[PDB]
């Protein structure tokens, strides 16, 4: 398992991140989910793929982040490899480019995220296949290498049955073995993530963080 840096981020996952399968992570902007892909893959020690469509990641943030755990904030910053296929276009591309930019001194692969485009009605028909390619892309990388795939998305949408509780897209759900859902507490940085399906972890179960300075801590 790939750790958070969370003593109950782990507790809930058995762990931290479980290898050769994709974990989704979703909520809002500020959830956490990109503050918890920056930890994972800081701590791992090793390169972190990150395909960033999304401009959530800071390396700011991440210098701020290391430095703060007392990291050396230029090698953490280097090990983090970017891709920025940004205009959702050349990410399936980008993906496929994964196959072999990914070796053995890769330790994450985290992509951001993939759900927002310009001809808005596309979502239902058509595409999902794309997205299917890319996920069993990913899950084949995850393989060969034996390491977490992180996918990021954003809350409320792929969960259509009627009552969208709260997003997995069928086969392309399915597609991901592990789904932690985070969620906002109204307190300033205050949290919690519940793991809405994983392979051996109860389900249902949950862990409260707090986002800081330092990333994402167990609260007080």
């Amino acid at each position: 398992m790939l750790s958070t840096g969370t003593k109950s981020l782990d507790s809930l996952l058995g762990g931290g991140f479980a290898p050769g399968v994709l974990t989704q992570v979703y909520g809002p902007y500020a959830s956490g989910k990109t503050t918890l892909a920056l930890q994972t893959g800081l701590l791992s020690g090793k390169k972190v793929a990150y395909v960033d469509t999304e401009g959530g990641f800071s390396p700011e943030r991440l210098v701020q982040m290391a430095e703060t755990r007392g990291l050396n904030p230029e090698e953490a910053l280097s090990r983090f490899i970017l891709f920025t296929p940004s205009d959702f276009k050349e990410q399936r591309r980008v993906i496929g480019s994964l196959k072999k930019t990914v070796d053995s001194n890769f330790a994450l692969v985290v992509v951001d995220s993939i759900t927002a485009h310009y001809r808005a009605e596309e979502n239902r028909s058509g595409l999902i296949a794309e997205l299917s390619r890319q996920l069993q892309v990913l899950l084949w990388i995850a393989r060969k290498h034996n390491i977490p795939v992180i996918v990021i998305n954003q809350v409320h949408f792929d969960s259509r049955t009627e009552m969208t509780k709260p997003v997995a897209e069928q086969t392309l759900g399915y597609r991901c073995k592990d789904i932690l859902r985070l969620d906002k507490l109204p307190k300033p940085g205050l949290r919690v993530a519940v793991l809405e399906r994983h392979r051996f972890r109860p389900e249902g179960l949950m862990a409260y963080f707090r986002i800081t300075e330092r990333g994402i801590e167990d609260v007080e």
